[PDB]
């Protein structure tokens, strides 16, 4: 043919001319047209090099055709010569007759390339494409129905917006209208089956499958095996790296263990025991201790019925801690301290009987909800703060506002009492406290170079816990709002026990907190017990008007008081108001020489062959440190990195008593996640390299800081995140629907979607997933072949070693928090059918494509 607009025809029917996302167009990528002109006169054939933008020929309507044209023309398209003016677009709609509007988008085609010619390129072009796309509904955030949206939202402190996603669902249809994506489809998808619905009957938990990011389906047996492999290679990473052979972790912080099918956390726990032998096997299972995260507890039931192969985490006994100790006013009473818990503690003098659990006062999620209160405090009338429109200069003031509130008496944001939480849970029976990073340091400096306020206090609890904490415990209110809570020492099992021990005489320990600024002065009576009469104990610390002493320096009480002749010990005690102290602390421990540690050992306590953990004195001689923040900054040297920092002080771990070091996950961040702290991750299996360093330092760096504290006689978790990735950089088309956060589809100010073809971020996983994807299988079907053959619950089939994932898709995903693309992307024809190019691996339907491009 002679040159004309039949030019702007696709140049071939394929790839090479036609951007595709598996098979399907967008309407926001671009193809190769066989011509272009500036004039409608002479026209020019393509090079391979001269792609053009869908948006100037094709547009899911005519509305927004309309606003295409007046878009352009307001934006630096204008010229008069070609009908194209302010004006002349003023008042177009929908309603334009058809041929006019298709005029003027052929003529404002010419005007386009007039632009191009003139810029010399494309990148104008692009931008203000990304700019028109941003401002229509369809090809954009909006149409995908953020909760965000909604008359009057509060914003959530968690960060995330929980029932902001949608489900990958099957889609092997034969039908244009619908589409289908059968290569993401799965038999398996099995949500839910979270915590005691393991079996799929009893949702008396109601934990969400769905919490944030791509969802992994860990009902897929192939997946399932994929995680043994993955923990094998964390169990032992520095030998498989060939970096330092000793930088192997020993097991694991299980994070989102309420939110992933709870299968994994069997198999985990099977592999642990087939290569350690820790069930029946108290020290070999302490030696590799683990632990679960979760607030349901429900999850306390679930791992008792199981034998316990993880710690259960008592959530209970943070929001006690905090209800009674922390808030400024509307405190609850001291003795809830006594009772709501995982553990009763009134008079616990039994071992082997607790549920074994992990706790806290503080850990990164909770400093984050604080920080994410005072930023939407600070900054009301955005209801997209904690998504889009958050910008880090928030956090910068709320951390500002943060440090300057921790310093004061009558703190606006950050919790009372701090010093006395602390001293609750570290003279807890029937539990493996953990201290955070955030409460020793402060948290945005970088990494150890600033001590907290509260590093005295906690760090003189911290290692008089591993002197003097042993024995039965007993918890007494001493008046309305004052309670003792007393240790009776190693080998003391209860107030009238003489002890049976060597250490039974100089340990033990009395812990005064009180929770009333105002409380009147008095004398009290704690019975330290029958163990400990007519003996000398010392004032660890005591409550002065500005703080907390450490040698009786303006206290209430001496240096050293004495029990009576029963083991009486007279106290006197007040109420203050400081900023350590809104109501009383006191700490007594026996007077001793030199050194002193209390620790049980592992073989001399009760084993138990249907057990793994049992909470005896044993369990109880560990202590947790999470070693990181959220807000961690990025280092500014080599020598700040968190793992040199580490290494260098692992024998200041060791004499704070810490047995067990909380490593946060340290998987290749997502560069754009807010945090970069490793939840957000692209490669399960790169922890960093000397050129590419994570934020906490290189691979061969972890290896050797978890060697140094190994010397150093530690053990080290890896925070584990079998729930989620963030960050691909493939899209898939798949077939998805609008739900909340269990996968129950809901409607957004009464309207929704369902089966829809969405270009979701599915597709990745680095060359680490590719070099160790699966690696570890067949050693692993060899050395412990019941990893292979045993059924798990929720599937009633064994995980499926015959399969490595080299490379993350939808078919191995439940679905994503909304992605922020647009549910409308998908080309549809006028007729309603989706466009199709047949070409290569995509054969689901014949070639079909807008009128204008064939
Ligand atoms: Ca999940």
């Amino acid at each position: 043919m002679g040159p004309g607009t039949w030019e702007n025809m696709a140049f071939a029917q394929d790839s090479s001319a036609i951007n595709n996302i598996d098979g399907y167009l967008s309407y926001t990528d671009w193809y190769r047209p066989y011509g272009t002109s500036q004039d409608g006169k002479t026209w020019y054939k393509t090079t391979a090099m001269d792609w053009r933008p869908l948006l100037m020929y094709i547009w899911p309507s005519k509305d927004v055709q309309a606003q295409f044209i007046k878009y352009f023309v307001n934006n630096g398209y204008e010229n008069a010569n070609y009908g194209l003016t302010k004006d002349t677009v003023a008042n177009i709609n929908k309603d334009t007759n058809t041929t006019v509007l298709a005029n003027m988008a052929q003529n404002l085609r010419y005007v386009i390339e007039q632009s191009i010619a003139a810029n010399k390129g494309t990148s104008k072009l692009a931008n203000d494409i990304n700019s028109f796309a941003a401002t229509v509904p369809e090809l954009s955030a909006s149409s995908e129905l953020s909760l965000q949206s909604m008359p009057n939202y509060r914003p959530d402190k968690s960060g995330t917006i929980d029932s902001d996603q949608v489900i990958f669902v099957n889609n092997n249809s034969k039908d244009p209208r619908k589409g289908n994506t059968s290569y993401a489809d799965s038999n398996y998808r099995l949500m839910n089956r979270t915590i005691n619905n393991q079996a799929g009957n009893n949702n008396s938990d109601n934990s969400p499958e769905l919490l944030v990011g791509n969802d992994i389906d860990n009902s897929n047996p192939v997946v399932q095996a994929e995680n043994l492999n993955w923990e094998y290679f964390l169990l032992n990473y520095g030998k498989l790296m060939g970096y330092n052979p000793d930088g192997n972790f020993d097991g694991f912080r299980v994070d989102a263990a309420d939110n992933i099918d709870a299968d994994v956390l069997d198999q985990m726990g099977q592999l642990m025991n087939d290569m350690y032998h820790t069930k029946g096997n108290p020290q070999n299972a302490n030696d590799h201790l683990s632990y679960n995260e979760g607030y349901h507890s429900g999850a306390a039931q679930m791992l008792n019925e199981k034998g316990n192969p993880q710690l259960y985490m008592d959530s209970g006994e943070f929001y006690t801690l905090e209800n009674v100790l922390g808030r400024a006013n509307n405190r609850d009473n001291i003795g809830n301290l006594i009772t709501n818990s995982i553990v009763n503690r009134q008079n616990d003098t039994t071992e082997n009987e607790a549920t074994p659990n992990w706790s806290f006062v503080t850990n990164h999620d909770q400093r984050k909800n604080l920080i994410n209160r005072l930023i939407i405090k600070d900054h009301s009338n955005i209801p997209d703060i904690m998504g889009s429109a958050y910008k880090v200069e928030y956090a910068n003031q709320a951390w500002q506002e943060f440090y300057a509130d921790q310093e004061k008496t009558n703190k606006q944001y950050a919790q009372y009492n701090v010093p006395a939480q602390y001293a609750i849970l570290l003279s807890n029976k029937d539990t493996v406290p953990q201290v955070y990073y955030g409460d020793l340091y402060n948290e945005t400096a970088q990494y150890m170079q600033e001590k907290s306020i509260y590093y005295d206090a906690i760090t003189t609890l911290m290692r008089a816990r591993k002197q003097f904490v042993s024995g039965g415990q007993t918890m007494t209110k001493l008046n309305n709002n004052l309670l003792a809570s007393v240790r009776y020492g190693k080998g003391v099992v209860d107030a009238n026990s003489n002890g049976t021990d060597k250490l039974s005489r100089t340990s033990g320990m009395a812990v005064l907190v009180g929770n009333d600024s105002n409380m009147a002065q008095q004398s009290v009576a704690i019975n330290m017990g029958r163990a400990h009469a007519n003996q000398q104990y010392r004032n660890l610390i005591d409550t002065t008007e500005n703080g907390l002493t450490y040698d009786a320096d303006n206290s209430e009480n001496p240096a050293i008081l004495t029990t009576d002749s029963n083991g009486i010990l007279k106290v006197t005690v007040k109420g203050y108001s400081n900023p350590y102290v809104s109501g009383y602390l006191g700490v007594w421990v026996p007077v001793i020489s030199g050194d002193q540690d209390v620790t049980t050992n592992a073989s001399d306590v009760v084993a138990n062959k249907e057990k793994t953990f049992e909470s005896n004195a044993a369990l109880d001689s560990h202590m947790i440190y999470e070693d990181f923040s959220l807000f961690q900054p990025e280092p500014t040297s080599v020598e700040n990195h968190a793992y040199n920092v580490i290494a260098k002080n692992a024998s200041l771990f060791s004499d704070l008593g810490i047995t067990d070091f909380w490593m946060a996950p340290a998987y290749t961040p997502f560069g754009r996640s807010r945090y970069n702290e490793g939840y957000s991750m692209t490669d399960r299996y790169n922890l960093g390299t000397t050129a590419n360093p994570t934020k906490y330092g290189s691979g061969e760096e972890l290896a050797n800081t978890i060697a140094a504290l190994h010397k150093a006689g530690l053990k080290v978790q890896e925070d584990i995140v079998m729930n989620q990735m963030i960050g691909f950089s493939g899209q898939e088309a798949v077939t998805v629907t609008r739900t909340n956060n269990r996968g129950m589809q809901i409607h957004v100010n009464g309207q929704t979607y369902a089966n829809q073809i969405y270009f979701a971020y599915t597709t990745g996983g680095g060359n680490g997933q590719e070099t160790y994807g699966g690696k570890y299988l067949a050693e692993l079907q060899k050395n412990y072949p019941d990893l292979f053959t045993t059924k798990a619950i929720s599937t009633g089939v064994a995980p499926d070693p015959t399969v490595r994932i080299n490379k993350w898709s939808a078919k191995y995903q439940n679905g994503t928090s909304l992605q922020n693309i647009g549910i409308g992307l998908a080309v549809k024809l006028a007729n309603g059918d989706y466009a199709y190019l047949n070409s290569g691996d995509n054969k689901a339907f014949n070639t079909l494509l807008p009128t204008a491009i064939s």
